[PDB]
């Protein structure tokens, strides 16, 4: 009820305040770190030559 969730359709899971959850690469084998900042999703690149 109350707004604390963050969905994400790249992958179609929600997600709860301030939490990580990463997801696929773009095209090379970097990874996609992303976070709820606010209820937003806030996401960042950052590779980690896997």
């Amino acid at each position: 009820s109350y707004q604390v969730i963050c969905r994400d359709e790249k992958t179609q899971m929600i997600y709860q305040q301030h939490q990580s959850w990463l997801r696929p690469v773009l095209r090379s084998n970097r990874v996609e770190y992303c976070w709820c900042n606010s209820g937003r999703a806030q996401c960042h690149s950052v590779p980690v030559k896997s």
